[PDB]
């Protein structure tokens, strides 16, 4: 793989920000909580932050080549992404390619970790776990990541995202919060080097 996972001690200031950031944007989802469970809070187990010197080349690359198409700004955000294929992701990096053998165009990521959980087990939550079929298991271990995305020049549209592409002169989609809209933001890319998956967060969903 060439990936090194390095344990963040929860004693430090940036495993505190990460779960902080973790729980303060935990939202209440339209589903009734459906597919991610019913819950207030999250129980972390273990962060883990993902070097691996290939991918950080990668995204590097990238970087710089948006930042040159976008004013000198490469509009980098910290977002979640929830999938089942989190171990695939540390090891190969994002991959647009597998887009479509996912379930869904684009790779997925948002700026509230509850509604990158409800994304944890598959579309709609899949059937949960793998061992109680189980949506809301409070017991399995989850993971996500939260990961640095390369924006760019972000297109914004107040309607669920399916384009194949960023709009001519864009770099990222996307969909915004409205009235009789989306509840909450989805952002897209439509290349793996704009993503780096930061941190490994493995956690719990805490029965209320
Ligand atoms: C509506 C919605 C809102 C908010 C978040 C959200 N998140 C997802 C996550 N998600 C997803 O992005 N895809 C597409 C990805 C394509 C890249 C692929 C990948 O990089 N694999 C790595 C790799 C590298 C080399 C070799 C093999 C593999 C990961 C999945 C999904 O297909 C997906 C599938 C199930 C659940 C969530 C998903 C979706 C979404 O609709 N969101
Ligand atoms: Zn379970």
């Amino acid at each position: 793989s060439g990936t090194i996972l390095l344990d963040l001690a929860p004693e430090d200031k940036e495993y505190q920000s990460v779960e902080e950031e973790m729980q303060s944007t935990i939202r209440e989802h339209r589903d009734g909580g459906n597919a991610g469970g019913i819950f207030n809070r999250y129980n972390v187990i273990r962060i883990q932050k993902v070097v691996n010197k290939k991918l950080r080349e990668r995204f590097c690359h990238r970087q710089k080549e948006v930042s040159e198409e976008n004013h000198n700004h490469h509009n980098e955000r910290m977002l979640f992404h929830g999938s089942p294929f989190i171990n695939a992701i540390i090891h190969k990096g994002f991959d647009e390619r597998h887009a479509y053998i996912g379930g869904m165009a684009g790779i997925y990521f948002a700026e509230n970790s509850s509604k990158s959980n409800q994304y944890v087990y598959g579309i709609g939550g899949g059937t949960g776990c793998p061992t109680h079929k189980d949506r809301s298991c409070y017991i399995c271990h989850r993971q996500m990541l939260f990961c640095r995305v390369t924006l760019g020049k972000s297109f914004l549209q107040f309607s669920t995202i399916k384009m194949a592409h960023a709009p001519p002169g864009h770099h990222s989609v996307i969909g915004r919060p409205s009235v009789n809209g989306l509840a909450y933001a989805e952002y897209v890319i439509y290349r793996g080097e704009q993503a780096y998956p930061e941190y490994l967060i493995t956690y719990q969903i805490m029965k209320p």
